[PDB]
């Protein structure tokens, strides 16, 4: 039950939750999600491109037809902010870590619009993500990047883990080149606790996985220290 609108493949993951998946050209996938909250849609990650990225507005208008209010991008690389140029000509407002926002341009991202910041505790300072409705953002702590940032879906099963968590059956973690390898481990295992009843984890580079892609990922880390 995929369906494909151009370059893009979407899975309806909950009746008001779908993964969108785009490739970089041998093709590499990378996943965000797009929520459907009431009369309102939001867009967690770009696709690589702002062509591809334009390409999911567009399966939003033509399967979900409701306005996109905003997008949170959850770090500064080129598979989750790369069509950060084609949200903003579509009008959508955008929202990343602070840190995101401050990295981009040294990791030629175009910033958001608009900085999230985070507690001590990791959670989102909320006067910083207002009108977020079920969109629970989360800070970890460094690991596939300084910045990277999480969500999880409330009133559903489903934490999105973006680029920080691997799948259950991974030999690696992946892009390591911009990773805090000493504090990885802890930063996969404080999402898990900041999200402790979802049990879809969703994920850049994979299909959706059980909670065993957080435990997973954390061992591995551990063998990078
Ligand atoms: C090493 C593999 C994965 C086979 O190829 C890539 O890394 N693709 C990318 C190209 C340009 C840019 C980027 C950024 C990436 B992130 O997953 O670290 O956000 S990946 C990636
Ligand atoms: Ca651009
Ligand atoms: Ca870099
Ligand atoms: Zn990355
Ligand atoms: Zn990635």
């Amino acid at each position: 039950g995929d369906q494909r609108f151009g370059d893009l493949v979407f899975r309806q993951l909950a009746p008001n939750v779908w993964q969108h998946t785009s490739y970089l050209d041998g093709a590499v996938a990378s996943n965000g999600l797009i929520v459907r909250d009431g009369g309102r849609v939001l867009v967690v990650d770009t696709a690589w491109t702002d062509d591809q990225t334009a390409q999911i507005l567009n399966w939003i208008k033509q399967e979900i037809n409701l306005p996109v209010a905003l997008a949170v991008v959850t770090h500064a690389h080129q598979d989750k902010m790369g069509g950060m140029d084609a949200l903003h000509a579509a009008g959508i407002a955008t929202y990343a870590n602070a840190l995101s926002n401050q990295l981009a341009p040294q990791e030629g991202m175009v910033a958001a619009q608009h900085s999230l910041t985070f507690a001590a505790n990791g959670w989102v300072e909320p006067a910083t993500a207002p009108n977020f409705g079920p969109l629970k953002v989360f800070y970890p702590g460094p690991g596939h990047t300084s910045d990277n940032i999480t969500v999880g879906i409330d009133g559903t099963d489903i934490a999105f883990g973006g680029c920080l968590i691997k799948d259950s059956k991974a030999k690696s973690l992946g892009n390591l080149g911009d990773a805090d390898t000493e504090h990885y481990a802890a930063s996969a295992r404080a999402f898990g606790a900041a999200f402790p009843k979802a049990s879809m984890i969703v994920m850049s580079h994979s299909a959706p996985d059980s909670r065993a892609a957080i435990t997973h990922t954390a061992r591995m880390a551990d063998k990078l220290r």
